[PDB]
């Protein structure tokens, strides 16, 4: 038996790999993990990256490459022994080096990627190579702080949950996925997540990938106390959409949904006949689209729980003047 070993940058266990190196599907396998993994921790540690001065089929020529990086590694550790400052150990991964430790995640977690359904409207043989960077545009354009509960609605193996629990302060993150297989992916999703943020030195915050039904009751309460959700609902049926609609009808104020489709229309206008509609309760915008994003690019929507709209609505009806305005119609 041979291997490939690479040493964790904060002294975890390290990263061992058979030869020859697995092959995870058509467009990753474990030569290229090793590569940009290597090339990820030079980006953590600038002195590594100074210190690293390849055919992916050769065994020797992938040695000499992971031997140079353990190398560098070891002597990193003196450098830090000595005056000069250790790492920061409680930080956050960047943007990018989260997309690695996501798909490295899911390369030692998804033992058979093609059980699971392709999410729609994304491509199938991408693997979040745009769903991953609309969170990422998310995450940054949605201010979530740690009064903040987060759920991913349908949420998969995790890789939103886990994105976002890695880049955020909300109290707790969740995910409830209904089907077995995707399930069951998640419980060794989250296992490899934990470790691999451990090896590379990086903190998250909590979550938890549950097993449910988000139109079961339990999650009715649940819906009601969470602040920002994210659900993927651009393929469901009117049916659920409106079953949704009336989980989100008991939210607090502020509270927020970013969705791949509307659940109220964006130019909503109040009137008698839609009094019990969801756009009684909610700003919706359309947000801004990320430039390189084919399905036209990728819409997505907010929409913010406020009931100043329904209040205004009432005091007009007060008001004779205002109220005969409405009844020009
Ligand atoms: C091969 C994998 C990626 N699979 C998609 C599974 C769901 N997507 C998913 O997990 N995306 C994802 C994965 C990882 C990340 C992170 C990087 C961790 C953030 C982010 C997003 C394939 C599914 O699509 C189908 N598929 C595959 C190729 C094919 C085809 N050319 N045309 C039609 N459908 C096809 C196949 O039947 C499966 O249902
Ligand atoms: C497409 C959605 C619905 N979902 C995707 C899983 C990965 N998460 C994900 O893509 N999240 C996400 C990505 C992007 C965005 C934005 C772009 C920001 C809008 C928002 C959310 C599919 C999973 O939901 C599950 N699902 C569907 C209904 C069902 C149910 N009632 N209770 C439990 N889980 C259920 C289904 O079994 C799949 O595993």
């Amino acid at each position: 038996k041979l291997e490939l070993r690479l040493k964790s940058p904060v002294g975890a266990e390290p990263a061992v790999y058979p030869w020859p190196l697995p092959v995870y599907d058509k467009h990753h396998d474990a030569a290229h993990e090793i590569i940009e993994t290597i090339r990820w921790v030079c980006e953590e540690i600038p002195d590594l990256k100074l210190a690293m001065e390849y055919d992916t089929k050769s065994f020797e020529s992938m040695q000499r490459l992971c031997d140079k990086y353990n190398r560098a590694i070891d002597s990193i550790h003196q450098l830090w022994k000595g005056t000069t400052q250790p790492m920061k150990l409680n930080t956050r991964p960047s943007t990018g080096l989260l997309r690695h430790i996501l798909q490295q995640v899911y390369n030692h977690s998804v033992t058979d990627p093609e059980k699971l359904n392709n999410y729609e409207p994304f491509s199938p043989e991408v693997y979040g190579e745009t769903s991953f960077d609309l969170v990422a545009q998310m995450i940054d354009e949605i201010k979530m702080t740690d009064d903040d509960l987060f759920v991913d609605l349908g949420s998969g193996v995790g890789q939103v949950v886990l994105q976002v629990a890695a880049a955020t302060n909300c109290k707790h993150h969740y995910g409830v996925e209904k089907a077995d297989i995707p399930a069951k992916y998640a419980e060794t999703m989250d296992r490899e997540f934990r470790k691999w943020m451990k090896w590379y030195g990086k903190k998250h915050a909590e979550y938890t990938l549950e097993r449910g039904d988000f139109l079961s009751e339990e999650w009715r309460e649940r819906i009601a106390n969470t602040s920002v959700i994210f659900v993927n609902n651009f393929a469901f049926g009117p049916e659920v959409d409106h079953q949704l609609k009336e989980r989100f009808a008991n939210m607090k104020e502020g509270g927020r949904i970013v969705s791949s489709k509307p659940f109220a229309p964006l130019n909503f206008r109040i009137n008698s006949r839609n009094l019990s509609d969801i756009g009684t309760i909610m700003r919706v915008v359309e947000l801004s689209p990320l430039k390189g994003s084919v399905s036209k690019p990728v819409s997505y929507y907010l929409h913010t729980i406020d009931r100043t709209i329904l209040e205004n609505y009432f005091s007009s009806l007060k008001n004779p003047k205002l109220r005969e305005e409405q009844e020009a119609a």
